[PDB]
């Protein structure tokens, strides 16, 4: 009864080489909920916004994502909305009045209907945030839209799910999330327990840490993932709700010139946005876990291998690159961590950057992790 929630990427068929992965790939048998990512809003009318429709639709991307459910009944499969790149400001306009919420929440239910989707994963980053065309009556206005959506979900009789991915910084949930009101409209949790440190932030550092380190102060001070969960249990989401998100790739850096010192915290050069691009996932400050281990684990890798003992992830560096990450230890030792907590089990992104080549070893090694932990996992009441 635990979940095993994998976000699918529809753009990750356009990575070369070993790279592509699409629809053909996922395993299926390894979660129990996948999520197509992402569509989005329209600016003018507030209606589904089909990103790739050439991929999505043209190509058949949706109804074969979809149609998998023939061959895995159990599996739920739904569709995200949003995401980083999909920006704010277009969601927070878009429950700015009733009209404009219903009009959204109208071509969803059509969206979900017409490419059967077992309902919506909301990935609006973030509400309230001003750094994302965000503003204060966020907070109001997307409980109104989740119970609004929850209520037309109702109404189709369908049984279709709603669920949310979120933040875990204080700040955050502070200035876009009315916690108890939001985990009971919603069928699950999905905390983004990743990204909580990069180049951003000016010093390297692994991104998603279990436990706090010694350098961790103000307001990094509770910026891991056991505090961040214990947040959202202290501001009232039941522990079955909560799904631990798990990422599949490292926050890259490139230090600073003549840094020798290759510590957690140590010192970067902010201005070249991260470590250098990889060859498949092609971004600054951001590798894929199958482009980080055919490089740190070969039998001839000149890259240096680190354990950080209170965070409990894997660091590595070679020259001036720095990468935090994580590997199958740090993976095993959250699963264990999630079924100590009672939470409602775990998350991806994504499942589309798991070794599912098996470049490095056997395919799907990351994912093959949650699922034999989950799957054996007794999710127990509320605490
Ligand atoms: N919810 C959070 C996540 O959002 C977040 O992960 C991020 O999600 C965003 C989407 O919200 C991702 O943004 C996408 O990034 C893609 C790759 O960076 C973009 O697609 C590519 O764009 C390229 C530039 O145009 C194209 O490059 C071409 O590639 C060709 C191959 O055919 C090549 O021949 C050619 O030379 C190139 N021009 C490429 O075609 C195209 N597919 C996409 O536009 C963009 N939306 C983001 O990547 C991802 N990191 C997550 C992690 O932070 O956290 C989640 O919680
Ligand atoms: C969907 O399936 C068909 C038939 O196998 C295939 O031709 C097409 O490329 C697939 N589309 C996507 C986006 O995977
Ligand atoms: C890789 O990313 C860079 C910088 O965004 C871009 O200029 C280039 O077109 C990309 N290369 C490929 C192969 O897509």
């Amino acid at each position: 009864r635990a979940r095993v929630v994998c976000y699918f990427s529809n753009w990750a068929v356009y990575r070369p080489g070993v790279g592509r992965y699409g629809i053909e790939d996922i395993p299926v048998d390894m979660c129990t909920h996948i999520i197509y990512s992402f569509i989005g809003v329209t600016e003018d009318t507030q209606q589904v916004l089909i990103i790739d429709p050439e991929l999505d639709v043209d190509k058949n991307g949706f109804k074969n994502f979809t149609s998998l459910r023939s061959k895995h009944p159990g599996v739920k499969f739904t569709v995200a909305v949003g995401g980083w790149a999909e920006g704010g400001s277009k969601y927070s306009k878009m429950v700015a009045a009733k009209s404009t919420r219903m009009a959204f929440v109208r071509s969803v239910v059509d969206f979900l209907n017409k490419y059967n989707f077992d309902g919506l994963d909301l990935d609006w980053e973030y509400p309230g945030a001003a750094d994302r065309g965000g503003s204060f009556s966020d907070k109001d206005k997307f409980l109104y839209l989740v119970q609004e959506l929850r209520r037309a979900f109702i109404r189709e009789g369908k049984g279709w799910e709603l669920t949310a991915a979120v933040p875990l910084a204080n700040f955050r949930l502070m200035e876009g999330y009315h916690v108890p009101e939001l985990c009971q409209e919603l069928d699950a949790i999905h905390v983004m327990s990743y990204d909580l440190r990069g180049n951003w932030a000016g010093f390297a550092d692994v991104h998603s840490p279990l436990y706090k380190r010694p350098h961790d102060q103000w307001a990094y001070e509770k910026l891991n993932v056991n505090d961040g969960l214990q947040l959202w249990e202290d501001k009232g989401c039941p522990t079955n709700k909560l799904v631990v998100g798990i990422p599949f790739y490292g926050r890259s850096f490139t230090l600073s010139s003549g840094n020798n010192n290759y510590n957690l915290g140590t010192y970067i050069n902010k201005e070249a946005g991260g470590g250098d691009p990889a060859p498949y996932t092609n971004a600054t400050g951001f590798w894929a876990y199958y482009e980080i281990c055919t490089e740190v684990d070969t039998a001839d890798s000149k890259w240096t291998k680190k354990w950080d003992e209170h965070g409990k992830c894997p660091y590595a560096y070679k020259g001036t690159q720095w990468v935090g990450y994580e590997d199958p230890r740090s993976v095993e030792i959250k699963m264990n961590w999630i079924k100590e907590k009672g939470y409602l089990g775990a998350m991806t992104w994504a499942i589309d950057m798991d070794d599912f080549q098996g470049l490095c070893g056997e395919k799907n090694i990351l994912i093959k992790l949650l699922h034999k932990h989950m799957s054996a996992y007794t999710v127990p009441p509320p605490r």
